[PDB]
């Protein structure tokens, strides 16, 4: 079920593929990125072709299709991380396992930014020894979500007397979400990489 | 694609079918069990029919298939628990995140008398125990050591093509360590009594 824009890998299972200004594909994520970091120039976007992280995640999008029923379930959002993880988070994708704890902490998972400008800042976009940040666009299975806890390591019941029956992720805010909180492998794709500089 | 032996969910998703004593499929889950455990006394042994696990496993299954090359990746292990977790497993599967030794991930033995153990299979008030015999994607493995998030590389050359799994020893295994969701999935639970 590979998807038909993807340049093709010839029996390989992984690429990364440059985008080129002028298409519609690279001025999409340009436009997202601007519009909270304006300050800072984009020097490439790469499109991340995972075959198995595109299946396991397509096969969770699925299941939560099916389970909520008439839900947009798949939002777009930002991780920036350090130069030392790419490699790992191109082949593998998001590991609750190697999480920081964030600055405000809604449980123990994968953070994702509504905003590039929270992704953007040094503590999670960490500009290498060139002066390059490195911050992902995301698919991202936020589902059914509500206001997380600091302690949990799953996203929490929507009844406390049917304690399996969970919440699909966590947020800061339910009114104005800014950061979303994962906890299962698969629940994210990481599309785009973003390598920028001030 | 759901397997043969698994009977009709009137369109459900989820279920747990009791498995009728002394037919086919009892008799080979018991024996797995009473080859190390046959001082213990089986209450019930239930089928677990998770559709969304299956699904999840089983394109891990194929995945791990065609990285390997060939398509010995699976073993039939053991996974004793807490009657309170249960319920858990069933629907969601083995979670590293709820002793780690050998790294942090979900322990399950070859044997059931190590999953027998009270410490796993913990006793519920009325003295019954709960092991699963789960399908675990062990692949390629290497030994452990505390402190693994994942399991280490093949080559440190290329720090990303890593091991599937880890145990206590690699050429006699008695326990595996997986690192990710969907790399086991809860096939039997047994109900048992010291
Ligand atoms: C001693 C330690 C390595 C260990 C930890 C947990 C565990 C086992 C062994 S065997 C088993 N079956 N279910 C759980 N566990």
């Amino acid at each position: 079920n590979l998807p038909e824009h993807w340049t093709d890998m010839n029996h390989q299972l992984f690429c990364m593929v440059q985008l080129e200004p002028g298409q519609s594909e690279y001025n999409t994520i340009k436009d997202k990125f601007t519009r909270t970091c304006s300050s800072y120039a984009i020097e490439k976007i790469e499109r991340i072709q995972n075959a198995f992280l595109w299946q396991s995640y397509q096969v969770k999008k699925r299941q939560m299709d099916i389970k909520n029923d008439h839900k947009n379930n798949e939002r777009l959002l930002f991780h920036g991380t350090d130069a030392d993880s790419v490699p790992y988070v191109n082949q593998h994708g998001f590991n609750r396992s190697c999480a920081g704890k964030n600055a405000v902490s809604y449980g123990k998972g994968t953070y994702f930014a509504v905003d590039a400008s929270y992704s953007a800042k040094d503590t999670y976009s960490k500009p290498d020894s060139n002066g390059r940040k490195h911050m992902y666009v995301v698919r991202v299975l936020t589902g059914v979500f509500t206001k997380g806890r600091a302690g949990l390591v799953t996203p929490p019941p929507k009844n406390p007397h049917n304690p399996t029956d969970l919440f699909d992720s966590v947020t800061n805010n339910t009114r104005s979400p800014k950061l979303f909180v994962v906890f299962f492998d698969n629940q994210a794709y990481p599309e785009y990489l973003i390598t920028f500089t001030a």
